[PDB]
């Protein structure tokens, strides 16, 4: 009989988690909370003409992809922005409160729809039109998609005029410098050959975001959006790195160093949230936790149900070489705040793109669950997942806490202490409603995998519990469905026994 102590104090570490850690790259069967627009597609995306470039992911063809899979009506693919229009007004009207729109600083950009650009055809060339931040000259809302140049802040300019800025309710409030830099050079060698170095990716990164917030001067800057952690520490290898790296411990301090130089110099902010990408390296069962992991594998679920400890716990070593070499960079998220707090306070954190696997499988559901309370916990800014509707696990671990009764219930938007004895065994987050703990939301993870897991609570509050509504999802289906509740709660105290792998959202009042 395996018990569990969870202890809850309402009135400690109070701390408002951020309404948009539960969002989305693609269209989900979920209520998101943000929507990004990027990710290799969006690096040659031309917004005049909308086209767009595959690059490496499929033969570098330059065509109408994003308007088809973005679902444009036929009439506006040759409407300029018709791509990002779309998708903001999906998010409006889906009522996402934040769209992350990806600006492009590779170099080039499409300059038609017809097909496979060659390696002769490498930019500059007729396929390509070379991307200027700054106009220089009046923006138009027509763009010229006859001379050679695509303008950055011509294109914001053309999503304020139809949105309003960032500021308003229906502006688009964050921009992201392109899309793993470090990967130009692989997946886009058409735009961008060469291998990118720090010294042009902080010369871009200003440029770009100072034509930005000239536009649109709320808006935030995301970046540098690295793929993963060998672009964190050493920007892959950059050309340069031997000389821009001079006592610096990883790349990450060198970028936010540099930003806040250049916004201490301009005299504003121009790094608004370091961006990152985190897809597991944690293996298990000889093989990784996500990009075609199989699902039978019983030690890889397990694996999947502790990776999300990599984030913050100093206590957990995963099975990865960045787990076996990188032990000074882990627990992941505590490393990233330090160096904001060291390099550059007062900026966000954001991980736009992510994915523990097993997204049809319980225990992706559980690890979504699990990190997205981490997220709310540590202070994580936006967060959006990289994967298709076919996730119905994740999906249901996103739903848990964006709308966990199918009707608008959500998570507290406050965090408060919660803590469990056995980190191992189980997860649980706690939160309540701005500064009132009327209400007592609990997030609560048994990642037990063949035995249920007895809980005893005990917790601290200005309001005395009399009921505990449940909602929850396991492997008898991904649906979250409403549970018995908890009635016999004795001064804020109840012991509750969950089945093996069950995520739960507890809401006492
Ligand atoms: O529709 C008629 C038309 O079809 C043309 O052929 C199409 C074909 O029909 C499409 O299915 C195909 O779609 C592919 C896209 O071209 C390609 O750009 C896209 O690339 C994805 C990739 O699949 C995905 O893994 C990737 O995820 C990465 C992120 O981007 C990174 O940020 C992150 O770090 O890492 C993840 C991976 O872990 O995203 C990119 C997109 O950004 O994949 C699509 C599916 O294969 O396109 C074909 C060409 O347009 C046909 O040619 C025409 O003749 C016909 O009329
Ligand atoms: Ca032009
Ligand atoms: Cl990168
Ligand atoms: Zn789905």
């Amino acid at each position: 009989a395996k018990v569990v102590d969870i202890r809850i104090d309402t009135s400690a570490e109070r701390k408002p988690i951020s309404p948009y850690i539960y969002g989305s790259n693609q269209e989900l069967d979920a209520t998101v909370t943000a929507k990004r627009f990027g990710g290799n597609r969006t690096t040659g995306y031309n917004w005049e003409n909308n086209f767009s470039n595959a690059g490496s992911d499929w033969l570098h063809y330059s065509d109408t992809y994003l308007l088809e899979d973005g679902g444009v009506p036929k009439g506006e693919w040759s409407t300029p922005a018709s791509v990002v229009t779309t998708f903001h007004d999906k998010a409006l009207s889906k009522n996402v409160p934040y769209t992350l729109i990806t600006l492009q600083a590779a170099g080039y950009v499409s300059a038609d729809g017809n097909g496979p650009v060659s390696q002769e055809e490498t930019a500059p060339s007729s396929r390509w039109k070379e991307v200027k931040f700054e106009k220089g000259a009046p923006f138009s809302l027509t763009p010229d998609t006859e001379d050679d140049y695509v303008y950055m802040d011509e294109f914001v300019n053309y999503l304020v005029n139809k949105y309003g800025n960032a500021s308003t309710p229906t502006g688009i409030k964050g921009y992201s410098i392109d899309n793993q830099p470090a990967l130009w050079s692989h997946t886009h060698p058409r735009i961008h050959p060469d291998n990118v170095t720090a010294k042009e990716l902080i010369e871009k990164s200003v440029a770009l975001s100072k034509a930005v917030k000239k536009v649109d001067p709320y808006a935030e800057i995301f970046g540098p959006a690295l793929y993963g952690f060998a672009a964190y520490e050493t920007l892959q290898s950059a050309p340069d790195w031997g000389t821009e790296g001079e006592g610096y411990r990883w790349f990450i301090d060198y970028y936010l160093d540099k930003m806040k130089k250049a916004s201490d110099e301009e005299g504003k902010r121009l790094l608004d949230v370091l961006d990152v990408h985190w897809y597991p390296e944690a293996r298990g069962g000889g093989e990784r936790i996500c990009f075609g992991a199989d699902p039978r594998n019983i030690e890889t679920n397990k694996a999947r149900l502790q990776a999300p400890r990599t984030l913050w716990d100093p206590t957990y070593i995963e099975d990865s070489w960045i787990g076996q070499w990188k032990k000074d960079f882990l627990p992941i998220l505590p490393n990233l705040l330090d160096s904001i707090e060291k390099y550059y306070p007062g900026t966000k954190l954001a991980i736009t793109e992510y994915d523990y696997g097993g997204g049809n499988h319980i225990t992706g559901g559980i690890a979504q669950a699990d990190v997205l309370g981490i997220f709310g916990k540590y202070g994580v800014y936006l967060a959006t997942f990289w994967g298709d509707a076919s996730n119905n696990y994740t999906e249901a671990g996103i739903n848990l806490y964006t709308n966990y009764d199918g009707k608008g219930g959500k998570f507290g938007d406050t965090s408060v202490k919660c803590e469990t004895s056995d980190i191992e065994v189980s997860s649980a987050y706690a939160s309540i409603v701005g500064e009132d703990d009327s209400k007592l939301h609990i997030i609560l993870l048994n990642k037990n995998y063949d035995q249920p897991t007895t809980f005893n609570f005990s917790i601290d509050s200005s309001k005395n519990y009399t009921i505990g509504n449940v909602w929850a999802f396991d492997r008898g289906s991904s649906n979250i469905t409403q549970r018995t509740p908890i009635v016999n709660i004795k001064d804020n105290t109840f012991t509750y026994t969950v089945p093996a792998l069950t995520a739960c959202h507890i809401v006492l009042e």
